[PDB]
């Protein structure tokens, strides 16, 4: 079971991955929309987490999203921000995002979601 | 053509440039205000794009602008931050800014004020 | 005299302790919580700087307060925080923090709560 993570922030690929490791999953990560859409996306991928403003261009990681919802790829996914307004979040929802999550989180809310996730995936 | 980028932030910078390389200009990075003033402005300078709360220094940015303005350089400056109050806006604009950009910003708001700095 | 700055930011840590230093105080940093719990805290330790959210998780940096204030240590601390809501303010002030500082920050607020620690100190 692979978790895909894309977010241009470095230390929130570390910091994510340290917290999530213990679960039954294994997150691979890429520092732009760029770099993930290289990546041959996996039958054995069950999700995503994405920062919403990668590489602190407004919505892109939500335009990822959407793109990718467009190519029919369905993957329950996880939006984050660390920089959020109302639009934002809604743009997040109507793009089938399974949850939206400011940061700084809480760690249980991530996980929470992530085991979800993983649980629905089995 | 020449803009100055000030800003703390190395990827930042870098991102920043990337994005405005297709236009007609050449853009030359700073990571502070000290090493921003230790610069002669050049003749071909048209214009910068500055950090408003560079170093984590609330208004930062502006007060560079703010000094600048005052030692008589005048160049159309976008003033552009991530965190930011009311107060630190209307500073921005007060102290002459063309444009006060919130980031994470919209792709084509900035490319279209450094177009208008290079038209002018 | 000593003020223990636990900030999770290798650039802030070296800023802060720079734009500190001309004070009467030395600055000692920590990267993390778990880095500060296996510090000895000094006799002449009198204050300590620490950053809310250390390395993203929420608020970690004001368990982090509370925590020393269930120990008995009550040294007077400024807790800084980028980014934040109502709540973890509130939060801080309740674990005994002498001070909230949002950051970005204006210098001279900081330079003078920690002035202000130093003179109550001796």
């Amino acid at each position: 079971p692979i978790i895909y993570l894309v977010d241009h922030q470095k230390d929130a690929r570390a910091a994510l991955s340290k917290l999530l490791s213990p679960l039954d999953v294994t997150i691979q990560c890429f520092a732009s929309a760029e770099s993930f859409m290289r990546q041959q996306i996996s039958d054995d991928a069950i999700g995503m987490i994405i920062e919403a403003h990668l590489e602190d261009k407004k919505d892109s990681g939500i335009e990822l999203l959407e793109t990718l919802v467009k190519r029919g790829f369905h993957l329950p996914t996880i939006v984050m921000a660390s920089s959020s307004d109302i639009p934002t979040a809604v743009r997040a929802m109507r793009a089938s995002a399974a949850d939206f999550i400011e940061k700084p989180f809480i760690e249980h809310v991530l996980v929470h979601d992530v085991q979800q996730i993983i649980n629905g995936a089995k």
